[PDB]
């Protein structure tokens, strides 16, 4: 039977890495994209079609799960995975990013707050709930410093979640069962400066983490900031754990975050701007609700394999989407996540065969032509 | 290889029948349900899910799809079947009970209306949308006459209509790719007349046609006055061919009209209200948001035999309906639809084994305790 934990690196290029995670529930093949479960669902798809794209992993969020069905619900109806129907790896996020995005008051016990009903969320509920979830890769408790930011708020920030870390830590090895079942990350702060990133990558390892996350980016500061800041802190965290670099992105951020040494993401950009109608193709997106597909018998993409370009034209979706009807919902999304999965085989060939760099090119030079 | 049209019963029990009808594009059991596909979608499945429940044969709206996408258009794009990707029969309705429920200047050449753009239909241009669309089973354009109706009125909508049957007869026949590939049904008319059913169902047979709706019914009379009218209207039918109650129904309504010689049954109901929360079962109708089914992890039915029943809770059904999740309406949908399509297979098996008057007697103790 798998491990609780165990990433090994088969092949490497540059910064470059590409292996697996084994866990209890399954294997992670890395550089991974995880789809977003938001309400316990990746929405306008069943699990088996999530599966069918390539996924091996989804997350799911803490926030909004607490709030509704309920963490303790979820718990007695015998967990996540069971409630929705995928019994694949589940990383759930800590609900420090979402609390502050959605919800607050805010002290270094943690955060309350109303629901969008009064809730609290500290270090130790955070991990307790995702506990109660099964999480099978449990996030540290965190805050996610707002950019721009001044370097005394940056370090205050960064100085708080680092003892978070040490309580979510000590709390996820406190509950034996969840310590022997599933794993923990840290998440790296210090938004865009090179000294808090380093003092907050010290952190982190001196408690010992099984994953490293980067935090704090793609929260407006744009991509070419972005990867100035991962080309100094990727290399701050240990190089024989996974590295998350969570809420990203666009094919292009992922494509160069991998160039810097990213194993892991997440987004919501292909479901829900699949929901609203934009199409991931290999040149680049459309919007299928543009009059000039409404007659395109072509698949929204000329080489993708997903049995969506299999068999609907792209006058069809373009028709269903204008239309608000469900099904163009589900067509675009099944579509856009098989895209990405799509996407991280070929970063995850490419690197196996040391010909990503070579990808990389070829990648943006028809994505942007 | 399958001629164009084909009915044959194999089994009787009183008024009731079971069979086949033989079409190109595939075998249709009777009794039969056809799930609605009103923009070209049976709302929320793919296809491939439609076919999965059960269903041999789907219905279109002519009045919708000339609007959006338009008839010419879907033509120009190969047909219905190609567009949608169902490749098995699909019976279009005329249009003429949907332009006076949605849309209106009706005269003896047919009606004229704004979209809710001014646009026309009349039997000729109903046949040719129909063609146009490459339907299976073309439907006569009619008027369904409004409930109540007085006799006078009621007499003269049966009668233009029975002019409009021969039209649509003619029109048919004059394009002989249509004539030779597909179906044309008329539709008796008629209120709540006994004479005017008379007369309306001896036009139609002088005229000749492939099947007979019974039209006009499930307009707000209720069950009781509905039943008393098939008494009397149904036995007016050619008995050879098939008998269509259109837009009917619940589940008792489809049982008892079975026992009055229906063979053809269309209805939005397992669909739409799926979509708002109400789930089918064996026991009668639930309302799965009810607080009542929160923690409640049995299936939606303790016997259906769908996918949606093996693998999830009613409680979870009733969080992504409660969170207005797409997937929940996927869900309920799915199992609205296989549900009245093993209402459906139970119906034809008590035929063919002569225990149709005892399933319909255990079906109503139970399905009304
Ligand atoms: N805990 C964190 O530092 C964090 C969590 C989620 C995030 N999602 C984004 N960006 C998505 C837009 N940036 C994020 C940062
Ligand atoms: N052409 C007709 O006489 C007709 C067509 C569709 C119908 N749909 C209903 N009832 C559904 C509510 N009654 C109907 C009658
Ligand atoms: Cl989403
Ligand atoms: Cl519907
Ligand atoms: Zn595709
Ligand atoms: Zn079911």
């Amino acid at each position: 039977d798998r491990p609780r934990f165990s990433f090994s690196i088969a092949a490497r290029e540059g910064k470059a890495r590409t292996g697996t995670i084994e866990m209890k529930r399954g294997v992670i093949r890395t550089p991974a994209f995880m789809p977003v479960g938001t309400a316990a669902t990746v929405k306008a798809l069943k699990p088996e079609t999530v599966r069918a794209t390539g996924a091996d992993i989804i997350l799911g969020n803490t926030y909004h799960l607490m709030l509704r069905p309920g963490a303790e619900r979820i718990a007695k109806l015998g967990g996540l995975h069971s409630f929705m129907g995928w019994d694949r790896p589940i990383l759930t996020d800590s609900g420090g990013y979402q609390v502050m995005s959605l919800s607050t008051k805010q002290s270094e016990e943690g955060v309350t707050f109303k629901s969008h009903s009064r809730h609290m969320l500290s270090p130790e509920r955070s991990i307790e709930i995702q506990h109660l979830l099964g999480s099978d890769i449990v996030m540290a408790f965190d805050e996610c410093t707002p950019y721009p930011a001044t370097p005394s708020r940056a370090a205050s920030s960064m100085e708080r979640s680092m003892r978070w870390a040490k309580r979510s830590r000590d709390a996820f090895d406190s509950r034996k069962e969840q310590a022997e079942n599933a794993a923990l990350f840290g998440i790296q702060q210090g938004s865009v400066f090179e000294n808090l990133r380093q003092q907050s990558a010290d952190a982190l390892a001196e408690i010992g983490f099984d994953g490293y996350a980067v935090g704090g980016l793609a929260v407006g500061e744009g991509q070419d900031e972005m990867f100035r800041v991962l080309d100094f802190s990727v290399p701050m965290l240990p190089d024989d754990k996974p590295h998350y670099l969570m809420g990203v992105g666009k094919p292009d951020d992922i494509v160069g975050a991998v160039e810097r040494g990213i194993d892991m993401f997440d987004c919501v950009l292909p479901t829900r701007s699949g929901r609203n109608g934009q199409a991931f193709t290999w040149d680049g997106p459309i919007n299928i609700r543009n009059a000039r597909f409404s007659e395109d018998l072509k698949p929204l993409d000329s080489e993708c394999h997903c049995a969506v370009c299999q068999k609907w034209s792209r006058a069809y979706i373009h028709h269903l989407i204008r239309a608000g009807e469900i099904l163009g919902a589900m067509l675009m999304t099944e579509h856009n996540i098989a895209f990405y999965q799509q996407l991280m085989q070929k970063i995850r060939d490419s690197i196996s065969e040391g010909r990503f760099s070579q990808f990389a090119q070829d990648f943006r030079a028809r994505y942007f032509a």
